[PDB]
């Protein structure tokens, strides 16, 4: 409890699965939270299921929407004060090999998975630097950021981009003493909407040959590592990659 | 000599520096070559300086231009026969931190560095698969694909994407027995015409803290590794990353 | 608090610096702790400074001493019950390049840094498996396990071995459902007793060219990540590497 | 041809499989070669099957034998002149998980796989530095140096050690302008005599879930990459890892 005391966090795609879990644990640790999503209907209900308006609120926003990012930060700051933590968790997947990926699919996935993370990270640095907030930007990546998958071409590209782009940002912040850390989280297959949208994915990735533990993880598995990265407990961690994949990339 | 016998290669951005060196060594090894770039002035002059039309030719093209990619393959195949080797070397850089990167700069760099490589790789697989050519796609990455640089935000992103996207393509090709290999080359600092126009550039790059050897490489350093990857000598190498950085990433 | 409720942990080299910090946080989180070292004086004094005998105790032991490992587990189990957590933190360093390393120095460093971790890990698996303890083995590595250092030849070797050997153990435990997780922690430069004994050491370590943040970390920086890995919060994390180096390996 | 003109190489375990292939390609490229083996039953037959005494010879030696290393360098230098290339290829494997590994098996495997490579690398640097030979030390590693295997505990450890230890050596040599490069080769599964003796070995290694290409490699696959690393073609490559695993580590 209170591991995130005084923190003010923004979690994109925090109305379901992983995002929702992170929001729940964040509030549980004393942080003010603002979750985002493109569906206001479910948004409001998700925030309320986690806590009261004084601890968590919802803000309709598409991570690929650049201008919206500024409005998202203004609303969050106006409601809870200066933002200190950002979790770029919103993302989509396309079940296509590089060979069979259409340019439309390619641009659509990168708009969210890459441009969106870029927009959030860029603005996050500008808004959270030099304010003694112990700012932390957590960029949700994936095991798909370390290894490839024959049917996740576009996805693999976006995740590999986020992985290294985050290091660049981490270095710049550290070298300029911005008081902003940047790190990536690389979830292995986790029981969530994105995976439960990928035909037979959970069954396939439960096989011992894919996930050594013989089962996939749960949203809280990612929420806990995010709490650590959001808290001052990891004040010396920046530009690092934290994997929680049940052994997937160990073999 | 003849380490690339019978090969037909396409080299984007092969009219200068690294690209030109790869083209030179490729022809030298018996491969038919087609180099590209948007500048026909230097392009046509470059091809002729390497060899005659029967061994090497120039094709004006912007790697970011999707439709052009099909015309590029048709022209090459029409001149030398079925393409068997593709080197995605064309790329640009922006000297900006993630924080100071404009969306215009971001999209412009990704259009060439990411979309361009995606377009080439996707079309390459479709055209070079299942033809007993011993097809090989070499995606030029960088050390900036392994580690970040505070002032190369966008660049880092595109190189990180190419790095993992290439593994995806490598896997799909192998698993489907397409007879197509996909690997990435990660050059460290290389002494090129552009580098010479920047006062103190090579100087800073040669600092022991950056490049342990105390000096940067030359175009041929990258050409030689590309020869190996283009030849049947590396028929068992796919989805791998080959670094030639003077020890940059060793420390 | 109580993030390690019911846990029984063994921490080698837990009488000073990092080890002592891990022990402090562990007890603080409700875990019973047994620290080890070769100096009884400092050891007993250390345990008592952290807590009472019912929560923490000391056991004189050399991690390189194979037989002692069994006595260490028996004493810990006899005092607090079945061991569920093992932190292989004891290690030594030699300031020598590979070229100038004597065979005696080489064997001496590997005896502790490699054999010692092997002994603890091997026995740990045998003793902590299949007991519903949520067992966790944390092998202390280093940034020197990812990158090399011209003056830490032997050290680099032992850290590189621990890094991959741990993945092997992690996989075997997961595939056999031993209820035992294995992960490595890779600290960057940390303000340890040794570092403070070397005039100007923290200075060289703090150079931006080495640690981007401009300063080294503190013992608690490593203790916090160890708490996460020891708790059920990371039940889906195994065979992974967690880095806390102030940006050292990011560049 | 003549890609290793003037080179004088030593290849440990060069009387069979990979080692023999490397020796064959080296001589074929103009290098003088000395192959070693712990045993002498095929040493002469092997060298003679590759070429005449003026191009290749055999020297009985156990890589774990420290003193023998000096005699090996003297014999080679006496026969062909100053050694310029060293390939630490001799190694052994134990099919045991970390949990089931005996201390005897542990020490035995490390003596050859780790100590042996250390002995060769250390002496190599001392003997080949500052002589304008374009010296190159190639330390044979494995995919088991990047990822773990539940039944190769000790093996994983030794390969992870060689992987990082090599980087240390590479840095020291580069920083001190020793004119010695150090790199590692990480073969995936390779069809070797030993493999043919294990029933169903190639079958299990050819599973798509293990090797995406659906088949393992051959000795020449490793010989070719070694030629590149031994020649001046890779004068700017040092401290790097070169993987040829048929896509094993790509997924
Ligand atoms: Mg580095
Ligand atoms: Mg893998």
């Amino acid at each position: 409890s209170n591991r995130l005391d005084g923190k003010v966090a923004i979690i994109t795609g925090g109305t379901l699965g992983i995002g929702l879990a992170i929001a729940t644990k964040f509030v549980e640790e004393g942080a003010k939270v603002m979750i985002t999503d493109r569906h206001s209907d479910v948004g409001e209900k998700a925030a309320k299921s986690v806590g009261t308006p004084d601890q968590i609120q919802f803000f309709q926003h598409d991570s690929s929407d650049e201008d919206g990012w500024t409005k998202l930060f203004d609303a969050t700051e106006k409601a809870f004060g200066p933002v200190s933590t950002l979790v770029n968790n919103a993302g989509i997947a396309v079940n296509k090999s590089v060979e069979e990926t259409t340019t439309a699919e390619w641009r659509k996935l990168l708009a969210v998975n890459l441009d969106g993370v870029f927009f959030g990270t860029r603005l996050g640095i500008q808004r959270m630097k030099n304010k003694g907030l112990g700012a932390s930007i957590i960029n949700m990546s994936s095991i798909e950021g370390f290894v490839g998958d024959p049917s996740l071409g576009a996805y693999n590209a976006s995740k590999g981009a986020v992985r290294i782009m985050s290091k660049s940002a981490a270095l710049d912040c550290a070298l300029k003493d911005y008081d902003v850390r940047v790190n990536t989280v690389h979830p292995g297959y986790i029981k969530t909407p994105l995976v439960d949208d990928l035909p037979g994915a959970e069954e396939a990735m439960s096989q011992r040959t894919k996930t050594p533990m013989g089962h996939i993880g749960e949203p809280n598995d990612i929420a806990y590592i995010c709490v650590y990265l959001a808290s001052n407990e990891s004040k010396f961690a920046t530009g690092s990659e934290f994997v929680v994949d049940g052994g997937y990339t160990a073999q």
